C-alpha cells in the first residue's frame, strides 16, 4: 500500500479514544453526546427564560 493520509498511522498506539483527523467526530457516541449536551443546554436556557426572568 501507499500512504495518502495519516489518519490510521499517526499516534496509532498512543491516541486511545482520540482521533488524528480533520473531522471532529467519527463514532456515534461522540455524536450522541453532543446531541444530549445540546438538549441539556437548551433545557437550561428555557428554564431560565421562564423561571428567572
Amino acid at each position: 500500500a501507499m500512504e495518502k493520509v495519516q489518519y490510521l498511522t499517526r499516534s496509532a498506539i498512543r491516541r486511545a479514544s482520540t482521533i488524528e483527523m480533520p473531522q471532529q467526530a467519527r463514532q456515534n457516541l461522540q455524536n450522541l453526546f453532543i446531541n444530549f449536551a445540546l438538549i441539556l443546554i437548551f433545557l437550561l436556557l428555557i428554564a431560565i427564560i421562564v423561571m428567572l426572568l
